[PDB]
C-alpha cells in the first residue's frame, strides 16, 4: 500500500489509464458470459430430451429397447463395471426407489437425507433442471413427486430458485444473491418431517383442568432444502451471522452439488460407479 | 455389492440408461467443443485491450488523457484512493515483476537472483489451441534488447488437455510442453548454481578451465516442466507437476485478466 503511494504523477497515470483498459476489458467480459450463458441454455435444451427419457425408463412408463440392453452391456464391459451384467437364462414397476438410492450416495447431500425423509424421497419420480432464461440470471431445480402415491404433501413438483446477481463478480463470473425455495403442503403435521411434534397431557391439581399439550418443533430435515436462510438484515449479530452463512454456504453447495453432478451421472450416481 | 446379486428386471432398465449416459456424454461432447470456441472467440476481443497495456507499460504509448480522465474517477468509485493526482521516468518499472511477487502461488516461486531476469518482462500473452490437442500457451515477452540474460525474445508454456473428456465431462490436463530458454552464460542463468576452476600447468602454459553446473530452484524453471515418464519419486514428482498446472492457472485467471490490480495489490 505504501509502496504504491509513493509513485510519480508520471507513474500513477500509467496505472490510472490501465485501470480504464481494465473497466473497457470488463466490458467484454460481460458480454462474454451473456452468450456464455445462452449457450449453455442452448445445449440444456438438448440434454432434457434425453433425461425425460430415462425418467420414463425410470417411471416404467416406457420399456428399454434390446437394442439399448445390448449396446448398454457393451459399454458396462468396455467400462469393466460388470454388476450390470445378467446371467445366462431367456417383478416390479419400473426400478425400485432410484433417486433415493442415488440422492444417499451423492458426498454432501446423501448426509442430510434422515429416516424420516426417505420415505418421502421414494416417492420421487425425477430431478429436474432449468435455466432461468428472461429476467434475472439463474437455475432451478425441479423435482417431480407422485401426486397419486404421495401421502406427504399434495405437491406434484418441488422447485427450488438459485439467482445469480446480475453485477458480475471481480474475477468477472455469476455471483449468487439468494435462493428462493417453492414451499411444500404436507396432507398432515405427523406426515409433515420438516417438523417433529412432541405431545404431552398435564392435569392441574389445582383448577382440576386437564390439556394435553401439542408443541411442533422445527427439526433438522432434507426438506428444509425448499426454505433457504434469508439475507436477514444490516441489524447485525454474533455467530448467527456466520451460522446462518455456513448455511448459505451448504444450500448452494447441495444445490451445485445436484445440479453439476446427480443429474448428469445419475445412472452411476444411483449404482455408485461416480462415486 | 448391494446391487451385484438383486433384481433381474431392475439391472435391465440401468443397461438402457447407462446407454442413454453415452449418448450424453456426446452432447456434452458437442457443447464442450462451441464451448471452446465461445473463449477462443472472445480472446481475440481481449488481445487488443491488452496489447493497448502492453504498450502502456512498454512506455511504447503514452496514456490519453481521456483514459487518465476515467481513471482518476474509477478509482475514486472504488474507493482506491491510494492511485489518485491532486493538483521523467518511462513505462512503468517492474510491472509484471510486482505483479508476479503478488500473485499468491507464484511469488513464493520467485528467487532473488531471477527478479532480476524478471524485470525484463513486459509482458505476458494468452492463446488458445485447436490446432490439434486442446490446450493454451502463455507467451512471456522479454526485452530482448536489454536483458543480459537470454537473447530469447519469446518464452512460454503450452498446456496440452487430453483428447477425451473426462467423467465430468471437461478436460484433464494431459502434460505441459516448456518453451525453454537460450541464456548466454552459465553465470547469467539463474535455472542454475555454478562452480568454476581454473587450472594452469607451468611446463605446458596450458591453462584448462572448469565449470560445473547443479540445477537450482528458480522460478524459470516454470519453462522446463514435469514430463509424464521416468514410491517417493512419483509422490514428489506429481506435487510439483501439480504445482506448476497451478501456477498457469493462476496466471492464466487472475495475473493476466487483472494485470493492474495485481500491481497495485487490490487483486489481495
Amino acid at each position: 500500500s505504501g509502496y504504491v503511494g509513493g509513485l510519480p504523477k508520471n507513474v500513477k497515470e500509467k496505472l490510472l489509464s490501465l485501470k480504464t483498459l481494465q473497466s473497457e476489458l470488463f466490458e467484454v467480459e460481460k458480454e462474454f458470459q451473456v452468450e456464455m450463458f445462452e449457450l449453455e441454455n442452448k445445449f440444456l435444451q438438448k440434454y432434457k430430451p434425453i433425461w425425460e427419457q430415462r425418467s420414463r425408463i425410470i417411471s416404467g412408463q416406457e420399456q428399454p429397447k434390446p437394442e439399448q440392453i445390448a449396446k448398454g452391456q457393451e459399454i458396462v464391459e468396455s467400462l469393466n463395471e460388470t454388476e450390470l451384467l445378467v446371467d445366462e437364462e431367456e417383478q416390479v414397476k419400473g426400478i425400485p426407489s432410484f433417486w433415493l438410492t442415488a440422492l444417499e450416495n451423492l458426498p454432501i447431500v446423501c448426509d442430510t437425507i434422515t429416516d424420516r425423509d426417505a420415505e418421502v424421497l421414494e416417492y420421487l419420480q425425477d430431478i429436474g433442471l432449468e435455466y432461468l432464461t428472461d429476467g434475472r440470471p439463474g437455475f432451478k431445480l425441479l423435482f417431480r413427486f407422485d401426486s397419486s402415491a404421495n401421502p406427504f404433501f399434495t405437491n406434484d413438483i418441488l422447485c427450488k430458485t438459485y439467482f445469480y446477481q446480475k453485477e458480475l463478480g471481480y474475477s468477472g463470473d455469476f455471483i449468487y444473491d439468494h435462493a428462493e425455495g417453492c414451499e411444500i403442503s404436507w396432507k398432515d403435521n405427523a406426515h409433515n418431517v420438516t417438523v417433529d411434534l412432541e405431545m404431552r397431557k398435564q392435569r392441574n391439581k389445582t383448577t382440576k383442568q386437564v390439556r394435553t399439550i401439542e408443541k411442533i418443533t422445527p427439526i433438522e430435515s432434507f426438506f428444509n432444502f425448499f426454505d433457504p436462510p434469508k439475507i436477514q438484515n444490516e441489524d447485525q449479530d454474533e455467530e448467527l451471522e456466520e451460522d446462518l452463512e455456513e448455511r448459505l454456504a451448504l444450500d448452494y453447495s447441495i444445490g451445485e452439488q445436484l445440479k453439476d453432478k446427480l443429474i448428469p451421472r445419475a445412472v452411476d450416481w444411483f449404482t455408485g460407479a461416480a462415486l
